[PDB]
């Protein structure tokens, strides 16, 4: 694997959003890694409804978070519409998937990167984004303005986020608090620290879709 991984730099990431006032960040971080792995495969860019998942996976618990998990489970049971046929709303909905026709997508299954280990994170990256939790709740994380951050922060993982590319000092995070946060909407989180949480707990929980 490389020293260096955008996926920007290779057309696999859309738009930075802003999710508003619901806790809807589950839904935003699976989307993240459903654009990316259907470009990767077919070699398109598009977007895909987050309103879907937070009406529609029944597991999460709406704008009051859930989990990107579930969310991508879905995807892999039933599929999911383009972002344009099923626009974010920022409100819990009941599931209108079935009136919007026929899914967009559908996706193979899903995969947990092993917990606790930056390189198996790192390795899978340099294959596809990847959904990422990591704690969120801290006033430096929040007034964060650029540069590699540090911390502080704790690992009460609280925020779902993606995982987009990696250099030798951090991890290039896709953030959903739109582009006036962090840079242009990205985060740059250090790594090789050694602390096996990851920096703001970022090795809790990390999941990839798989398509064929």
């Amino acid at each position: 694997i490389p020293e260096y991984v955008d996926w920007r730099q290779k057309g696999a990431v859309t738009p930075v959003k802003n999710q508003g006032s619901c806790g809807s960040c589950w839904a935003f971080s699976a989307v993240v890694t459903i654009e990316g792995i259907i470009k990767i495969r077919t070699g398109n860019l598009n977007e895909y409804s987050e309103q879907e998942l937070l009406d529609c996976d029944r597991r999460s618990y709406g704008c009051n978070g859930g989990y990107p998990w579930s969310a991508l489970q879905l995807v892999a049971q039933y599929g999911i519409h383009y972002r344009n046929t099923y626009p974010y709303e920022g409100v819990q909905r009941y599931c209108r998937s079935r009136e919007k026709g026929p899914y967009a997508a559908k996706t193979d299954g899903v995969r947990q990167v092993q917990p606790y280990n930056e390189g198996a994170l790192l390795y899978s990256i340099a294959n596809q984004p990847v959904s990422v939790v990591l704690e969120a709740a801290g006033k430096d994380f929040q007034l964060y303005r650029g540069g590699i951050f540090v911390g502080p922060c704790g690992n009460k993982v609280d925020h779902a986020v993606a995982a987009v590319g990696y250099g030798p000092n951090y991890i290039l995070i896709k953030n959903s608090w739109g582009t006036g946060w962090g840079e242009n909407g990205y985060i740059r989180i250090k790594r090789g620290t050694g602390n096996s949480y990851g920096v703001c707990g970022l090795y809790t929980s990390s999941f990839y879709p798989v398509k064929n």
